[PDB]
């Protein structure tokens, strides 16, 4: 399943204990394009070896501060505790690539 | 119960005529907009002394510009012709406060 985290220490602890995490900083509103959240959930169900985490930017101020989130959605790939890659935008291709190469 | 308005001069005339208005900027292609749309419409029945309006962002560019709406759903409270409050996102509780605290 998709994880739902809003507390920094819980995210930080996840990053310690799992190997590959893809974070989706999302909002309960859309901008220029439809939500990619169904595709994120679909990818979560295909790559059980990766932890897929959704972080509601309107509920996780501390994480958004720490991670320097400026726009939504922002997707961050983290391996072995360290950030590998991030992009912003509701872009199915970019998300697939990130997951593919995780 | 819920007025649908995509022209700027039409909205502005409404807002120059009615005392209290809550506007819902929506996109049918936006999941969270769909989710709360039902509740907005429910609330529109419930509170009869507030004019409830939907503006489709795909049909309402000039309105989206004057209002600086770039996200949906965005709800805006206008009272006595002045914008009082706004918020974006499908948060049913925020919408209730707004509707309740119209200061009526």
């Amino acid at each position: 399943a998709v994880l739902h985290i809003n507390a920094l220490d819980q995210l930080t602890a996840l990053l310690s204990t799992e190997k590959v995490i893809v974070i989706d900083f999302f909002a309960t509103w859309c901008g220029p394009s439809r939500s990619i959240s169904p595709y994120f959930e679909e990818l979560a169900g295909q790559y059980n070896n990766i932890k897929f985490v959704k972080v509601d930017v309107d509920q996780a101020e501390e994480i958004c501060v720490n991670y320097k989130v400026r726009s939504m959605p922002t997707f961050v790939l983290v391996k072995d505790g360290i950030e590998q890659k991030r992009f912003s935008g509701a872009d199915r291709n970019a998300l697939k690539q990130m997951v593919e190469t995780a």
